[PDB]
């Protein structure tokens, strides 16, 4: 007769790539065991499948083998099938469900294109990697595009494994432009390789508000870039992060306001109004405008020249201000020897709060 | 407005996966071209299909590229577009039709499984490769099985593209036992790839006739598997492979008969009668039955499996068994087993397969 199912299958020291099973000879049927086989399981296998040990062969003498060149961050399940002179017995019980160690990712998105899209419009769509390829929590793309010619990249990083496609938004967007179009992969681990660089054709005044107490608040007209005093006469500074919300969506009543943001640079503005437009002087006020974020939220595009580098951070445990990610980015690239020259928040985690930060640091003259 | 259709598209360096093209400008209606896009034609795609080039960014004053990624064994057309601030432009005229050099398929069958059968068998199945991932002419799969829990694999070559089962029968096979299968694919340019192993469960006496001049033929009964005399009790030894052949046909009415062979190794049989009713050992004829199977030849640890198939060779038996004998010999090792491949007439065949074993 077949051997019976071995017993109490069990894994320990678990890594990223191979895993340590252990089991119990079952009841054989009157003739010694003389092979075990180990098979696996996962939610992307379909069924059980054989995995390679080392070694190659398990003898009847064995009873704990290493399974190797498994999947890293992969839910597996484990079970070993013994086999007599007669043949192959009862598969044993599966062990207990154990996930592999996290890796840094190795596939870059596949059908890499784009196009279309109304005018000044850059249109970059990809296939979205798959759970089973992402090899740890925190996957992301990095998306890198410029034009044909020139060689500093525009690069931005999308933080959803989901997400198939970025637009880039820009009247630095020619007619018809081709650009050259990357797209790369990365997780809590590290990052990942990029695509290879294909060709992407293009299609064929910034929502803010600004603020200094005792004065009306101004806005950014959109239409012409004039910064303009409140359309009431009475809405003055604002205490709260949900009221600047607030004054985003009442000056900006054609727009879908969902979140707000510091802009990373103050502006110059002349000609602030107390309330009823009384007292118009001239003098300046140099102030930091907040950014009305428009619709569901996307990461900026980040300038990133030659010889400088892109790097981005983000923590699930941490929900901070934009001053907080401006200080992490800056004292980033202060530990490189190079300086900070252009930023922006990623994973928003409230209204104006973020869980992490994109960033490019630079060499100095 | 667009640029106009570009001209000179010649395509030259034709690889398995590789194609080297280029190209003149056209008219760019007053606006410089600013991109080139090439785009490729086959009986699979389904229309115009961009094609990836090296690099795949080519500018608006480079004529030539190298298209990569190509399918081997496959008939290409190709043309350029060209683009400008206003749009693309109008396609080339295509370039003449191109076949990719042959290669290795790459491509293991999927879905491979199996179950079922009569005793004393084990049926297995896989999906087909179609022609488009064959990537040469010779195409054809290599079916391996072994008892679950061992090491060493049966193996036998299936000529035919279309065939999508084997059936394994021998008494060694247990009553729904388990066991380890793999396909793989090949063609005239080399072996390819298997799958994965799956776990194929088994199910829940070969026809043939031996003759000795002066004596009544003999033949195998299928029911009790023991050699018994001519029916008729006239018919005596026979001079021509096809005459073998409409005996076979009259000894099993039931079966259809489709061609014979020689069996590989002679058998003893006793009670030999003369006309109308002491052992010899003769070499039996197997009359094999329906369409053509392969036959299951052992490759133990260290052998090697080859088989070759000639098109424009159609010869016996004998001459077969030499091809294998002297191909292990030329590779300092010994014909342990072998069979035929691609019947080509009456106990004519254009192949061999065969399995070559150390002299230890």
């Amino acid at each position: 007769g077949s051997p019976g199912p071995p017993e109490h299958v069990r894994v320990d020291e678990i890594t990223d790539t191979t895993a340590q099973i252990s089991w119990q000879e079952g009841t054989d049927n009157h003739s010694p065991v003389t092979a075990y086989t180990i098979q696996a399981r996962t939610p992307f296998s379909v069924g059980w499948q054989r995995v390679t040990t080392v070694p190659d062969v398990i003898d009847g003498n064995t009873f704990t083998t290493t399974v190797v060149d498994l999947n890293p961050w992969v839910e597996y399940e484990f079970r070993v099938v013994a086999s007599n002179k007669i043949g192959g017995g009862e598969p044993s019980l599966p062990s207990e469900k154990v996930r592999t160690e996290e890796a840094v990712p190795e596939i870059p998105p596949a059908e890499v294109s784009g196009g279309g899209g109304s005018r000044s419009e850059l249109v970059i769509t990809w296939d979205p990697i798959p759970e089973e390829l992402q090899n740890g929590e925190g996957f992301g793309y990095v998306v890198a595009f410029r034009p044909f010619g020139t060689t500093t990249w525009i690069q931005t990083v999308v933080t959803s494994p989901d997400t198939p496609r970025y637009v880039f938004r820009n009247e630095s967007i020619l007619p018809f432009s081709p650009y050259e179009v990357k797209v790369g992969v990365y997780n809590n681990k590290g990052e990942g390789p990029f695509s290879s660089i294909t060709t992407v054709f293009s299609a064929e005044a910034e929502p803010q508000i600004a603020m200094f107490c005792g004065k009306l608040n101004m806005h950014m007209n959109v239409q012409n870039g004039k910064w303009e005093s409140d359309p009431s006469g009475t809405k003055t500074c604002i205490d709260t992060k949900e009221g600047i919300l607030q004054y985003c969506q009442e000056v900006y009543p054609e727009l879908q306001i969902t979140n707000v943001v510091e802009a990373n640079q103050p502006v110059t503005i002349q000609n602030w109004c107390k309330r009823g437009w009384k007292q118009c002087n001239g003098h300046p006020h140099i102030v930091v405008p907040y950014r009305c974020l428009v619709g569901e939220f996307v990461s900026d595009a980040l300038l990133v020249p030659d010889k400088c580098k892109l790097l981005h951070q983000e923590r699930m445990d941490v929900c901070e201000t934009h001053l907080h990610w401006h200080t992490v980015a800056k004292e980033s690239c202060s530990e490189k020897s190079m300086n900070l020259h252009d930023y922006g928040m990623l994973l928003p985690c409230g209204i104006d709060k973020f869980r992490g930060v994109e960033f490019v640091c630079c060499p100095l003259a």
